[PDB]
This record gives structure tokens, sequence and C-alpha cells, in this order.
């Protein structure tokens, strides 16, 4: 078996490589590259996602979310509070306000240590969950915003067809700025490109592994669990490096920079934090390979988490008991 | 000029002019398409949108539309009274039985004038505006799924970049179904494809004349108009071709079947009804000569007419007093 050790693997596939992304993931996971339910793609040096980032601070950010730590500083879960409205040249002045701005560091190992020792003290403001792509329209490799859909896959596997859309957003971050720990909506892929700006630090459970995450946050937030049965769902919980690895809990960890890829793979649980000011993009996908963790998806039934419209139909045809 | 009278054209490209949508548009406009707000495009016989449309049927209409009308045959509202989910197979089913299948009749003809005749002391029921594509993903010309965004023509003309994303509607309709007299959101074009089913008839006002019919509305719905100064973006209002001809406004109609397109050119008043189950799906798009509408966009502030998130960049850039 490829890869037993489920180490985060990086690629840097040639500009001919590039042209087929479907047949680019089947040679990654034939590598044993999902066992780590992780993976960096470094593109070809030909390639560019747009010309430049020149004119992009007229995004509007309708509702930044200020995330407001409890808990510990290795355990804690962070609520979001809404803020109002603010174009991205404004969010980018706030970043790099002293309030908000990244310390003085010596390396990434550094800063990750700052961050897990102060992060539950600040409040930083994150712009997440943005409907829009910054792919020129003319990049026609790895293009997050021309992928085939979820839709289109389900309905090539399985035969049949079904509503719903499939759509990129835009993520804007400052430092301290943190994504709790969670799989992907019905266990699927992510695609995760880092437009610009400061890195983002991700930690990841191999999927084969999961379940070993699941009981530990169990233990470690105890009214949630019993509110839910499946409440990372609800994306609010986070638990450092050091509480797992006393936990042993398998876990890896890596740092993704700007024009690089990162794909988390069916029922990879991550987590991660960003450095400073900075945008990516992200999507959801499936390959034939996702269908049977999307039938074995757990789901939150407390309301707590938020649907998409397009859940609907996925959750209805593979787990109609469930529906 | 061409086109001086505004008529409805219809157009026969060739599979080679096929090949270039924005191409096929500028032509269609040299030709003086636009005039009539509207216009037919038959595919040619080497095109298909998908296979088959043989395994739609659990395609799920979560909230079908129940459109009661008040007023007289020629002159009335519809309001939307929210029914529970059901799916295509049973929406079609619903479509085909006694109380709801479209009557004996003689020819189109005869069907419009029974539509004007008695459509108000029905109450059909309309799956309305569901996100989704029935285009196969392998058809890669005129896949109303895969046309360049408006965001994109935006950038590409102005050279700002905005949030917000694009994506096709599904319509499911039956007998006497009803769309009301509106032009698009921010008087964008729009393209319309019948997948299957029976006929749907269009009326349509030419974009030079559409204050004409604002006028005669403000007349023939007195209470909505003292409400909003843009009423008809709140798509309720219907007025027979009886009524128009009577108070001399400019009008075409023609009737579209399964397999042909339509497109709608901005500021082009349109209206029309189904003759029976069938199929739609629809987009928005823009060209460089949109801009200029899009400016000078009428909108709706009373609250009624429902925004979509996209909307908001197209009135923040181009019509900033207004936002
Ligand atoms: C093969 C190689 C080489 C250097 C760094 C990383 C790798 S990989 N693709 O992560 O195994
Ligand atoms: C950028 C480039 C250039 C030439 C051939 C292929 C590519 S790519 N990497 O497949 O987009
Ligand atoms: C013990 C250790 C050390 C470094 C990284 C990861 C671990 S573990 N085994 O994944 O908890
Ligand atoms: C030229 C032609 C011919 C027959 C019917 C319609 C037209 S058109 N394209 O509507 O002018
Ligand atoms: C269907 C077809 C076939 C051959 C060439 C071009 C086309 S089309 N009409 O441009 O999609
Ligand atoms: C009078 C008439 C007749 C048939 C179609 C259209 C009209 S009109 N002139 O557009 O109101
Ligand atoms: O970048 C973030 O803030 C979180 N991103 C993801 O969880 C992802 O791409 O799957
Ligand atoms: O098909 C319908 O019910 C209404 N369609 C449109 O108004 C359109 O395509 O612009
Ligand atoms: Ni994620
Ligand atoms: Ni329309
Ligand atoms: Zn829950
Ligand atoms: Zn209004």
């Amino acid at each position: 078996a490829q890869n037993p050790n489920c180490n985060i693997m990086i690629f840097h596939p040639t500009k001919e490589e590039f042209n087929d992304f479907d047949k680019y993931i089947a040679y990654m996971e034939s590598q044993g590259a999902h066992r780590a339910g992780l993976a960096k793609i470094i593109p070809p040096k030909e390639w560019k996602a747009r010309e430049t980032y020149d004119n992009i601070s007229e995004i509007l950010i309708a509702t930044p979310l200020q995330q407001v730590a409890s808990g510990r500083a290795g355990v804690f879960t962070q609520y979001h509070k809404k803020k109002k409205a603010m174009t991205v040249g404004e969010y980018r002045h706030l970043a790099n306000s002293k309030k908000y701005q990244t310390p003085p560091h010596q390396n990434f190992e550094d800063l990750e240590r700052k961050y897990w020792k102060n992060r539950i003290y600040n409040s930083p403001i994150y712009g997440a969950d943005i409907s829009g792509s910054l792919f020129d329209e003319n990049t026609k490799q790895w293009n997050l915003g021309h992928l085939g859909t979820i839709q289109d896959l389900l309905e090539k596997e399985c035969g049949v067809v079904i509503e719903g859309v499939n759509t990129p957003y835009l993520y804007f971050g400052m430092w301290k700025t943190t994504f709790a720990w969670h799989t992907e909506d019905m266990d699927l892929y992510s695609i995760n490109y880092l437009h610009l700006g400061e890195p983002k630090t991700w930690y990841v459970v191999p999927p084969e592994h999961g379940q070993r995450l699941e009981r530990l946050a169990r233990e470690l937030f105890p009214g949630s669990s019993r509110g839910c049965g499946a409440f990372l769902r609800h994306k609010v919980a986070l638990i450092s490096p050091t509480v797992l690895k006393e936990n042993g809990i398998p876990f890896n960890r890596i740092t993704q920079e700007a024009g690089e890829f990162m794909v988390t793979f069916p029922y990879g649980y991550h987590a991660g934090f960003n450095h400073g000011f900075n945008c990516a993009e992200a999507i959801n996908f499936a390959t034939p390979r996702w269908i049977d963790y999307g039938k074995m998806a757990s789901q939150c039934s407390c309301g707590e988490a938020r649907v998409t419209f397009s859940m609907d139909a996925f959750v209805r045809i593979l787990q109609p008991e469930r529906y």
C-alpha cells in the first residue's frame, strides 16, 4: 500500500500534466496522497491564476465575522459575531493595523507557537464564504470556477439527474483567523487556492483515523456532544497539536503559501489559521471514489449546521433513510 | 437602420457559427434582432443539449408555486402560494391530470384565445427558479451552465473585480402557468432553452418603447404604482394582447417549441404562458452593449422584489447613488 504512514504529499505537475484535472487527482491517489487527508499541489511555472491582483479592493465583504473564542488555549470554541460591511480595501487596512497585524516572529514555527499560546485572547475578523471567483476566465486549467459539478459526477456515476449548483467561495483572512476542525459537507473533497498574501497553516487527520478525532472531541466538548451527534459539523471546535499529541491522535501539518493549491480528501478532518492578510478561493468537488463516503457521511440534525440547497439532493439520493 | 419595425427575428446558425456564443449574439444584433426585445435561435441539426431526458423524474421541486389570479381576464395580477415539495415525476402526473391538463384545441391560436379568456379562473402550479442545469457537461456549445459570467464581463469592460456568481435556473411548467410582464434584473439579457415538452408563448415590447408599457401599467395598476416606482419588478402584473392593442402599445408574439432557444435583450419587457407540461432552463448574461442599460435600470426599493446577492455589486458599481 502506498503512503502507509499517511504523510502529506507535495506534487509538482508539469504543464502537460496540469491539463487534465480528473486524471491528475487520480494520479495523486495512485501514489497514496489521499491517505493523509490533504495534499499540496504547486502549479507549473508557466501557469497563472490571473494577470494581477491590482483591482480587487472594491470587492465587498457584506458580513465580516469576528471570531470570538471561549475555553482554554489548546481547547476552545469560537463563535462568529457579525460586523458591518466593508470593502476588501478597508479589510486589508484593518488587517494591517496595529491591533490586528501579525506580530514580529522568527519563522513559521515561532508564529505557530504564538498562535496556539495567544489565539484565544484576540478576536480577529474573517471575510468567509463570499460567493465569487478571482480566476481569469481565460485561465483554462485548474480554474476553480470551471470544474465539473458534483451534480454531474453523481449523474455520471449513479444515473440520476438532480437539481443544484456548485460555485466557488472567496476567503479574506488576517492574522489568527481560524478554521475549526471539520470535514466537508457530505464528506466531499475540497480544493483551495491561495491567491495572494500571507500563508495559511493546515492541520489534518488521516481519513482512516477520523473516528479517533471524533471520540476525543466528544470528550473535550461534552455539552456540545450531548446536543448533537455530529457537532463537528457546526465548525466551531479547536484542538491544538499539543493536545492531539497528548491524546495519541494521528495528524500532520503543513503551511500553504501564495500560488499553491491544497486538496482535502473525503473524510479528512482539517483545521488551521492564517498568518496575516490573505485571500483564498475554495470549492467542493467529487470523484467516483467519493460516492461511498457520501453514502456514509454523518449529518447534523440539531439545526445548527448550515445546509446549502444543493446538499438536499445529496442526502435525498445517497441517504434516503436519513432524509 | 436594421429591423426598423422591431420584428422578432428567427436564426438558424450553422454548426460552425454555433461555436462562438459572443460572436453570434453580436451578429444577431448587427441584423437588428435586439430592436424586437426577443429573438429565436434554432440550433443546428447536429447539436443536442443532452442524450435523453429519461432520468429527470427524481429532481425535486422544493417549493411549487400555485399562481392565483385577481382582476379581470385581460388585466390581472397573480400571487404565488407555496405548496408542499414534489418530484418532477409527481409534478408531471399532476400537470397531466384532468384538473390541470391542456384542453382540446384546434391550433396555437385557439389555445391562445382560451388562455386569455379563462386563465384567471384557474390556479396552475409552477416549478420556478430551481437552481440547476440539464445540459450534458460534454455539450460544449450554447451550454447555459458554461457561459462567461456577468461579473467577468463587468471586469473586462470596466476594470473592476466584484464578488458574485451567475448560475442557471430550471422551470417546470403546466397549462396556464404564467410569467408576468418584466425586464431582467439590472435590465440584463436572458437566454432560455426549452428542454422538453409543450410550447411556451412569449409576448414582447421593443426596448425603445418600454416606457409606453410602463405608463399603461401605472394606469392599469394604480395602487401598485403608488406603492412602488418600479412595481413591474415585482413580476406579478399581466396585460393581454387585446388590451395592449386597445392602448396602442407596440408588441410582438411568438411561440417557442422544445429544442429552441430564446434570447431577451436589455430592457425588452416580456410575458407569456406554457401550453402544457414542459421544462425550460434560463440564465442571465451580459455583453458590452448591456453596460449602458445596467447603469440606467430602474430599481424596486419598496422591498417586494427579491434581490440576488449578485445584484448588490451591480448596483454598487453601476449605480452608486442609488446604492
Ligand atoms: C517525491 C517528493 C520529493 C520531495 C518532496 C516531496 C515528495 S512527495 N511527492 O511529497 O513524495
Ligand atoms: C500554462 C500552460 C502553458 C502551456 C501548456 C499548458 C499549460 S497548463 N499548465 O496546462 O495550464
Ligand atoms: C507524536 C507526533 C509527533 C509529531 C507529529 C505527530 C504526532 S502524532 N503521532 O500524529 O500524534
Ligand atoms: C431571413 C428569415 C427568413 C425566414 C424567416 C425569418 C427570417 S429572419 N431571420 O427572421 O429575418
Ligand atoms: C454539434 C456540432 C458538431 C460539429 C461541429 C460543431 C457543433 S456545434 N453546433 O458548434 O456544437
Ligand atoms: C395593432 C397590432 C396588431 C397586431 C400586433 C400588434 C399590434 S400593435 N401595433 O403592436 O399594438
Ligand atoms: O481557508 C479556510 O478558511 C478554510 N478552508 C477550508 O476548510 C477548505 O478549503 O476546505
Ligand atoms: O420561462 C419562464 O417562465 C420565464 N422566463 C423568462 O422570463 C426568461 O427566460 O427571461
Ligand atoms: Ni474545509
Ligand atoms: Ni425573463
Ligand atoms: Zn448539530
Ligand atoms: Zn417595489
